[PDB]
């Protein structure tokens, strides 16, 4: 007798770049379409078919997310001089990921998979360490500029309803030039973020702590501070106290100090710029980048995005461009369609879907603590200097094994 | 006689650190170095006092005799103005020199053989070199109370027209706004002093910035370190077999988790102070750290004790109670300041001197004696007992034991 495949519903997919693009076609030819059948919108985020389009397909695949609520990306280059000259680009075109950040809004939480076998560089962290970025102001719309010279630099406000205009000095230049930038930020965004930060520390049963610098910025950082405080106390206390756990404010620098002491289990809400930088620190601390996943929570609570965390891979793609043995962790990659798959299954209450995409995740994580894994993670057992070439599959190889372990897990289920 | 100290700036500090402070001048450096101590109180009370003139006097001192050791200050916020009656939320005094003098904070790790790293391939130390000028500690921010449009303008000095850049446009309600800057001149001698640091070391030098997001500002750290370090110092980097490299923020702080240390990591004001106390941290002990403001001058240092000022001690010890407090970031404040004074000087006695105490400190913690917070370090603390550690007189009573012995066996 012939199986039925899984009717999975509408999902906005968004092809990448480089080898997490070879990674993703392997995704979906081995493990996802031979038990899921999708209504997949595909758009093409790779670097040719955005310049093609002027980078149109970026704004186009924003706005299906929006009409689909569900959608997986792809790691896609983000153009600097060297890509420019490299694809012969029209423009230098803007990061994919700013531009769907800035379409759907809202936070962007940041996880690492964990593996038992495998170990982590800071000896602690036995639980994970959930980030959640502000996808919203600070740096990223910041307008900086050239101090051509000696000269006085203000910054001004001027209220829309007429009068009271105020000007602050920012610095009189005296002994030559430099550098000047302003920066803003927007109530109703950093309130998104207080409540899909509180909400999430809520769902997984963790305290959540969100770092600051309002002993310097008192006026800026102090607004985080009290709209995240005003939040937790009129909405939130009662809630975080029945489940044992608790909200603090922390100072930045006394928050990265704590974590890297402490053993993991917990929400820890940054700004934007804080988010993207601590993330990496994180995902490095807990053994390799290719394990860790992305998922942008908007603030409607029924649209998601899930993608890795890490980039395009380009070193493996040039060895893969010769013809070299590559090892690419494919886990992240995988984690970012379960993550959509199962989202997509709660939204359409598809137990048939989310059966299956807890089952991938598991294999997952089976597979490797079962001793077969990437390059990556067996540096992470013995030392890089100490890894044998048995110690670990290819790219190809690995893709096999999860493969035939998760024909095998879902044979048994049925 | 003792050996000749020489002109030292002393700024004092608060509450626990504040206490020992003084056990450490009385018991380890005034019974065997005179100095000619020029001291400012730069207490919480005196500051509020003074409207912090204190902090202002102390910097110019430092600019005059060109050597400073500074206590651990209290930074007040709302609990602080309360318990002390302040006329304002002062800022921290640290800020306020760093403002004056300006240069670059060499943070390193104090590293004992039995302390334990908590990041498993940090087996060589990592220096990081925050600049210590501008940016978001001499900003100006404030709150956006509703729609209305933030700009910021440049008016030149020489009369020329001026430039107005929009900020944001406020359509959808309020909140916050924030203007910053650096200056030219600062980020050249924060190049220099990395450079110096790197050649000095023999290791080899990264810069992170974000300059994917801020191309004209941090392009600005970028170019300026390019520019002096391909005219000035890759000759000499490359006789010694070392490197700088310009390095995105976000790909720096995964690189150095995953690396085994023994660089030199030059950093912006901000990244600076977050990434030493994770560096800090990960190396054993978030005190086990030394702090040196190095000035453009090329003469003028001064050696903080970055840690806080132990306030539940300091309470436990107004009550009379014993306590353990870890005095090493303020010894090490001591030494190294008087390090740098002795090189000015040519004074090979107390460079010696220097350099014995901060050896005496290493090896009297690796053969076991040392305070509640790094037996903590070493059993755990809910496995540490009475026995596993010292007070905090006693193991600065050990301290000037094996400080006496050591000196002693030198001549
Ligand atoms: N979400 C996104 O769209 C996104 C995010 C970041 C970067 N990018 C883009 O990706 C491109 C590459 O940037 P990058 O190389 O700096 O970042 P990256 O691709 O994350 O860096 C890859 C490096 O990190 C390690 N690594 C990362 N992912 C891995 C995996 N899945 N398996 C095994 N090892 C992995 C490897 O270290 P070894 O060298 O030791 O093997 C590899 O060289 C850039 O064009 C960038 O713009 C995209
Ligand atoms: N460099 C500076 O000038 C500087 C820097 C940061 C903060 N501060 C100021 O210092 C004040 C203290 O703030 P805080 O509450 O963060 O105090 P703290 O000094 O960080 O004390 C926090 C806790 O950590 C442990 N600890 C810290 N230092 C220790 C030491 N030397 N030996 C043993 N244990 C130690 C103690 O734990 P147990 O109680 O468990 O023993 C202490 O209760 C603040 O007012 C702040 O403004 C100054
Ligand atoms: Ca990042
Ligand atoms: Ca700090």
């Amino acid at each position: 007798h012939m199986s039925k495949k899984i009717s999975g519903g509408s999902v906005v997919e968004m092809q990448g770049d480089e080898m997490t693009r070879i990674i993703w076609e392997l995704i979906k030819e081995k493990l996802i379409f031979p038990y899921v059948e999708l209504d997949l919108h595909s758009y093409d985020l790779g670097i040719e078919n955005r310049d093609a389009t002027n980078d149109q397909v970026t704004k186009d695949a924003a706005e299906a997310i929006k009409k689909h609520n569900v959608g997986v990306k792809c790691a896609t280059i983000t153009p600097d001089e060297k890509r420019v000259e490299e694809f012969k680009l029209k423009q230098m075109w803007k990061s994919p990921n700013g531009t769907i950040r800035n379409i759907l809004g809202g936070t962007v939480f940041r996880e690492a998979i964990i593996c038992k076998n495998i170990p982590r560089l800071v000896s602690g962290w036995v639980k994970p360490i959930i980030i959640g970025q502000h996808a919203y102001g600070d740096q990223y719309r910041a307008t900086d500029f050239v101090v051509p010279g000696p000269g006085k630099v203000e910054i001004t406000y001027t209220p829309s309803d007429g009068t009271q205009k105020v000007t602050y000095l920012v610095h009189n230049f005296e002994e030559g030039g430099g550098v000047a930038m302003g920066m803003y930020n927007q109530d109703k965004s950093i309130e998104d973020f207080a409540h899909s930060s509180f909400q999430m520390a809520l769902s997984k049963g963790w305290p959540l702590y969100l770092s600051t610098k309002n002993t310097i910025l008192k006026k800026y950082d102090g607004r985080f501070k009290d709209i995240f405080q005003e939040i937790y106390d009129k909405q939130y206390k009662s809630q975080f106290e029945a489940q044992k756990i608790w909200y603090e404010h922390r100072l930045i620098d006394d928050m990265v100090a704590q974590a890297m002491k402490s053993e993991g289990g917990f929400i820890w809400a940054c700004k934007n710029y804080d988010g993207d930088v601590q993330s990496d620190s994180v995902a490095q601390g807990y053994g390799s980048l290719g394990m860790m996943t992305s998922v942008l929570v908007c603030p409607d609570g029924k649209t998601v995005e899930a993608e890795a965390a890490h980039g395009t891979v380009t070193r493996h793609y040039r060895m893969y461009q010769k013809g070299q043995e590559t090892s690419t962790n494919p886990i992240a990659s995988i984690f970012a369609w379960t993550r959509g798959l199962a989202h997509r299954a709660k939204l359409d209450n598809n137990k048939e879907l989310a059966f299956f995409a807890n089952a991938l995740e598991e294999v997952s994580i089976e597979t490797i603590e079962a001793g077969f894994m990437t390059k990556d993670l067996a540096a992470c057992i013995k030392g890089l200097p100490n890894v044998q070439r048995s110690d670990y599959l290819n790219t190809f190889e690995f893709m096999d094994k999860l493969g035939e372990n998760l024909k095998i897990k879902l044979a048994q289920a049925k």
